[PDB]
């Protein structure tokens, strides 16, 4: 019977630094992995208040993506051992965030460990000046490659003064044991900040994520 229950909790710890500013975050989350939604509460436990935009940290929990039965749910199937991911975010103004993560299931809940480093953000840019205010919905394009599941997305952070600040995101998600990979598909995601204290040292988020077949192009109908 099911390792991943219809309701699952998680704990997460991140160690990070952005433009030299070190910090740690601890959090706990919960959600319904087969329905595709989840929430999390994070606390900046060291290094607060952060001198940069929370939004670059917000996308740093793929067990909770709803999948139709005909798309292998590779990352759920990886449990209880779990999976790792590695991510590069290349922001439009040259800032770069790298992230590594380990996901496992221990004592009936998910355990997440994250390490993050951001560098090369302009001192007067929207990240270091805290001038973003959330992200738009996105669609992560998922595809098998090099024995892992890759995702590619273009994140759009909303600027306080209107307009967007963007990042090209590439992630590699790899099960700790060989698990059947899906074919290429798409995950529609929306992530909201649902609560924060005045200096964003306590932040709560809600995410909805659902996999579907790729829309495809007209060209493919002639194949
Ligand atoms: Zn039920
Ligand atoms: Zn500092
Ligand atoms: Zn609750
Ligand atoms: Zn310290
Ligand atoms: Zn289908
Ligand atoms: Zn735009
Ligand atoms: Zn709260
Ligand atoms: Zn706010
Ligand atoms: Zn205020
Ligand atoms: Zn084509």
């Amino acid at each position: 019977m099911a390792i991943i229950k219809e309701f699952m909790r998680f704990k997460v710890h991140m160690e990070g630094s952005v433009n030299g500013h070190e910090f740690e975050i601890e959090g706990e989350g919960e959600g319904r992995p087969y329905e595709g939604f989840q929430t999390v509460k994070l606390k900046v436990t060291k290094g607060g208040p952060l001198p940069f935009a929370w939004d670059i940290l917000s996308p740093q929990s793929k067990a909770y993506v709803k999948h139709p039965a005909d798309i292998p749910d590779y990352l759920k199937l990886s449990f209880p051992e779990g999976f790792k991911w590695e991510r590069v975010m290349n922001f439009e103004d040259g800032g770069v965030v790298t992230v590594t993560q380990d996901s496992s299931l221990q004592d009936g809940e998910f355990i997440y460990k994250v390490k993050l480093r951001g560098t090369n953000f302009p001192s007067d840019g929207p990240v270091m000046q805290k001038k973003t205010m959330g992200m738009e919905a996105s669609s992560e394009r998922m595809y098998p490659e090099d024995g892992a599941l890759k995702g590619e997305d273009k994140l759009r952070l909303k600027l306080k003064d209107g307009g967007h600040y963007t990042s090209e995101v590439k992630t590699t998600y790899k099960a700790k044991k060989p698990v059947q990979l899906p074919g290429a598909y798409i995950v529609d995601i929306k992530l909201d900040i649902t609560s924060h204290n005045e200096d964003y040292t306590i932040v709560e988020q809600y995410e909805r994520a659902e996999g579907r077949h790729s829309t495809g192009g007209m060209d493919e109908l002639y194949k």
